[PDB]
Parts: C-alpha cells; structure tokens; sequence
C-alpha cells in the first residue's frame, strides 16, 4: 500500500534528508510514499514576499503570517481531497509515542503543517487544524524536522519500505564481527546455532533492559509467563 | 559562543536540512555553530566499500559494519581533540527533554553517532560512546533526524542564535491579523495595551494549557503564589 503526505514548510527544500537518502529515499522514488509540498512564500502578493508578522500583545518573536500560511494550507487540502488528516506539529500536541506511530500510520494521506518563527496563529488551529502532534518535549527552531520524523516513523509501517517498543520493550543488544574486539566476546550462545536459546537470551536482554534504563515502561505491559519468568532471572542475576 | 558538532553518518547530506536554512542555517554560515561529518563508508577498503554485517545469533536485519564506524568515530575523535562527549542516537537512550537540552548544550564540542539498519554492535557502544540519548518512544530508521533534532535544540542556546518546557509550562496561545478571522477574534486584553494584564494573560493561558493537556507535567513544578492563584482561577473558570 501508499502513503501520501502533504507538507506546508517554509523550508521544503529540507525534505530532501528524507526523500533522497535511505529507507524513506528509496520508498519515495518507488511510489510507496508521495511527499508533496506547498511554501507559504508562493502564497505571498507584497514585493518582499513576506511570511511573517507580529503578535497582537507585543512581546517578542514573530508568528507565521496568516493568509500566506491558510492560503497553502487551503491548496494542500483541494490536492489531498477527502479524508485528509490536518496534523500540526508543535511541542503543545500528543506527545509522539510508537502507539501513536501506529495510529497516524493507518491514514493513506496527512497534511502536516511546519511551523516556524513562534509558531502561528491560534485560530488557524480552531479553524484548519484537525490535531496537534509533538515529537517530544522540547523546542526546536521548526516543524521540518518533527514532520520528517513523523513521516520516517510511519514509513516504516508502509508495506515493502523495510524493535523497541514494538512489544513496549527496548531492543537487545546485537553483535556483528569481529568476535572479539577490544577483549570483548560476542556472547557465546549467539554463535551456539541454538535457535530457541538464541530468541530467549534476547527477550531476557531485551526485558533487563527495559527494567534497569526505562522500569516505567515495564508498568504498562501485561507480561506473558514466559517474559515473566525470564525478567525475574535477570532480576536475580542482577542482584546475585 | 560557539559549539562544535562531530557527526557520524552514512548519508552526511542529509545535515544540509538543518546547516543550509533558517536559523540554524544562519548559525553556521555566520560560524556561531560548525559541523563537521565524517562517512564509514569513507572508511571502507573493499571494492563495493560494505558498511554492514550480519548480525551474529541469526534473525532478521543488519548492523553498521564495526571496522568503518570504529574507524570513522576515531577520525572525528582526533578532530575534536579533548573534552568532545560522543553521543550514540538511540531509542534504547536517555529520552530527550528541555531539561536534558540544557544539559546537552553546555558542551562546548560533541560527536553524535549515527545508527542505520538495526543499529550497532553493542561493545562499540561500550568502548567508544560516553551516553547514549533518545529523542522520543518510537522507531526510525536512522540516527540522522535524531542528530539534528539534538543539534537544532542545543543550537537556540547559542549566544547570537535566535517557550514551552522554558519554565516547564505549554506556551501561550499567539494571534496575529486579522482581528477577526472566521468570525474569531483576537482576545480584547491582547489589543488593551496593557503590559502587565497581558503578562497575566499569557501566563494563566499557559497554566490553563498545561493543565488540560499534560496535567502530569504541572506535578513537577513548584508554583509561584501568583502562579498558584491564576492556575486556580483558570480551573475555576472551566467549572464553571
Ligand atoms: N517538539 C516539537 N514537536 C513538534 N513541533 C515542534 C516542536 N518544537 C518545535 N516545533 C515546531 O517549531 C515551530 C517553531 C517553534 N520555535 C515555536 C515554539 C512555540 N513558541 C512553543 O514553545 O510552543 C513550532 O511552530 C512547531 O511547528
Ligand atoms: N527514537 C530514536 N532516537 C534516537 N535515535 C534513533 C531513534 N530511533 C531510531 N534511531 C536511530 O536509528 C538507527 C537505526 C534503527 N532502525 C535501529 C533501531 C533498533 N533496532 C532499536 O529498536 O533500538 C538507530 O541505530 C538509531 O541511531
């Protein structure tokens, strides 16, 4: 299947890391993902071509000027036609999490508008914005980087472009040559050729790490019996 | 000042999204920021320059190939001379907030390690990276966007350079023209030209915002008696 995703950016010209390089390069130029994007600066009329303007209250910063930004943003939604979600990245939304990568990555098209300066206008969100997606908390300089986050994200659910939190645990570590570098060995069940051992040291792995980096994320997971057991090991172990 | 960034990247092109626009683009044309990246596949000596390896233990996916990346890190290690903290970007890492943005950009040099595929060998974590760092809960599918996503964040704490989480609130809601848009007009206060009204204003809307939307957040702060009163009337007012 396809993914379409619309993109309002003052910047498009960044969404070249994407679209040109990797996993994501190679499923834009195969078709399985469409990036179109729309510049606020295409939608100006002054001479200066003007993107900007001042909030109402004084202060500092600027905002994204309004009709530029709801002209795009209107042109994005007649290419898209129905059923396109609106997102809005900014650190204000749902904070982006693997749950939320598998909802967002059930829509066959987005539009994700890409802030930049303070942000834009409130009432472009009441009136244009369907939801407000964060990709953690903290403050960067524009929406393009979460936007390409997001997009890398759900990607990788698109059938044929292609892990932590897949069963809400982090990943186990992983070995690749030499088989000793530094003193250190490649644990040796990894060369034992033992299949069933092979996938049991690595749920092991993968629940010790979840439990001693992120025990949080061990609160929210109904464990099977097998998990069970193999975390009150490494427990032991750790403790031992 | 300045702070000096040491990447580790298959596809170094993909920086030019944050080195060549906006504000971070101006950062590094005008020297306040400078990157600098160095490629494995650089790094290589076989004919088809391979920069991955199976994974030792079976099951799906590669790794980076261990003598290019170890190669590459130590170039870059040579290069930033003393003092320079290598980062691996990692979902398995320390989740990225403003907190640990501040944290971050006190270093006046870094060196940020750029996984592909299914990551890298787990003892060069242990020999050549002093802390491994996340930038949300989710999977992508490579270090590249995280990178940057580090780098844009440190980098609006650079003198010269240029919120939510800053006093660890939402931000406030910002308008611009028109004062009236879909019927939606500008919040009176924020046209009364009253300085300190509209100082009040922002700071109970933040308080408001944060309230309904990461409640959790609100938990870990320690209120201002002003701050206390303005997050009670917000809260009275939506009972009301
Ligand atoms: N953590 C984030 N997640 C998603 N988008 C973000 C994030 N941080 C910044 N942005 C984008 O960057 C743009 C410009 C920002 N400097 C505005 C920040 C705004 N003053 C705030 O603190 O909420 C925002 O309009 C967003 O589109
Ligand atoms: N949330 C993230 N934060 C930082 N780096 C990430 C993140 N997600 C992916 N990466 C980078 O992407 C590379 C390739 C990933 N597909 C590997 C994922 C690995 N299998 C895991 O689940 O932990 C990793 O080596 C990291 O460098």
């Amino acid at each position: 299947s396809h993914m379409w995703i619309g993109v309002i950016s003052l910047f498009p010209e960044m969404f070249k890391a994407i679209t040109e390089f990797g996993v994501t390069g190679r499923a834009v130029k195969h078709n399985l993902l469409k990036v179109e994007c729309w510049n606020p600066r295409d939608f100006t009329f002054d001479k200066h071509k003007t993107v900007d303007d001042r909030p109402y209250g004084g202060g500092p910063g600027m905002l994204m000027m309004v009709q530029p930004l709801r002209d795009a943003i209107h042109t994005a939604k007649a290419a898209a036609g129905e059923g396109a979600k609106v997102i809005y990245l900014s650190p204000q939304g749902r904070k982006l999490d693997q749950g939320g990568v598998t909802e967002l990555a059930q829509n066959q098209k987005l539009i994700l508008v890409c802030g930049r300066y303070e942000g834009i206008d409130e009432r472009l969100i009441q009136t244009e914005i369907d939801e407000e997606w964060s990709i953690g908390d903290y403050v960067l300089t524009g929406g393009e980087l979460p936007a390409m986050t997001l997009i890398d994200a759900v990607a990788r659910f698109i059938p044929g472009v292609l892990d932590s939190f897949a069963d809400g645990l982090l990943d186990c570590p992983h070995y690749t040559r030499p088989e000793v570098l530094e003193g250190l060995t490649v644990p040796p069940v990894l060369m034992s050729g033992h299949h069933e051992e092979i996938r049991k040291w690595r749920l092991k792995q993968s629940l010790q790490r979840t439990w001693l980096r992120r025990p949080e994320l061990l609160e929210g997971l109904a464990l099977t019996d097998e998990q069970r057991k193999l975390l009150k090991e490494a427990q032991a172990e750790h403790n031992s």
